[PDB]
C-alpha cells in the first residue's frame, strides 16, 4: 500500500468511453469525462486510507477501512456498496449498486500507476503519473 501513496495525474486514458457508455453514463458527463485529466491522490489516517480525486469538474472523496464495506456515491451519482481491498500486489475496488456490479484494479507498473475499469466484457484502462 506504501507504492500507492502518491499525487498522481492522469496521462493516458483508453477506451473509457466505451466504458462510460457501458456504466450508463449520461451524454452531459461523457462529454465532461472524456476531456478531463484528473488527479488522484492515495494517503492514509492510521485505519483509513483515502483516495481524493480532483479535477475541473468534480473532486471526490472516500475513506475506508481495507476490506471494509461501505456507502459511496460515485462521481456520476450512482450511489454503490463498495469495498476495497489489496488482494494483494493489487488494489481492487468494488463497486455493488441495484443488482449490476463493476471492479477497479489498480497496479503500479514500472512506476506508474495503472487503472484498470471493468463491466460486463467492456474493459477501460487508465495511466498515471507520480507527479
Ligand atoms: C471526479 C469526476 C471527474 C473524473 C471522472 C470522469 C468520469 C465521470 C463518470 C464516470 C465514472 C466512473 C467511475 C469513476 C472513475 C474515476 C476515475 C478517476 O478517478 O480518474
Amino acid at each position: 500500500v506504501e507504492a500507492f501513496c502518491a499525487t498522481w495525474k492522469l496521462t493516458n486514458s483508453q477506451n473509457f468511453d466505451e466504458y462510460m457508455k457501458a456504466l450508463g453514463v449520461g451524454f452531459a458527463t461523457r462529454q465532461v469525462g472524456n476531456v478531463t485529466k484528473p488527479t488522484v491522490i492515495i494517503s492514509q489516517e492510521g485505519d483509513k486510507v483515502v483516495i481524493r480525486t480532483l479535477s475541473t469538474f468534480k473532486n471526490t472523496e472516500i475513506s475506508f477501512q481495507l476490506g471494509e464495506e461501505f456507502d459511496e456515491t460515485t462521481a456520476d451519482d450512482r450511489n454503490c456498496k463498495s469495498v476495497v481491498s489489496l488482494d494483494g500486489d493489487k488494489l481492487v475496488h468494488i463497486q455493488k449498486w441495484d443488482g449490476k456490479e463493476t471492479n477497479f484494479v489498480r497496479e503500479i507498473k514500472d512506476g506508474k500507476m495503472v487503472m484498470t475499469l471493468t463491466f460486463g466484457d467492456v474493459v477501460a484502462v487508465r495511466h498515471y503519473e507520480k507527479a
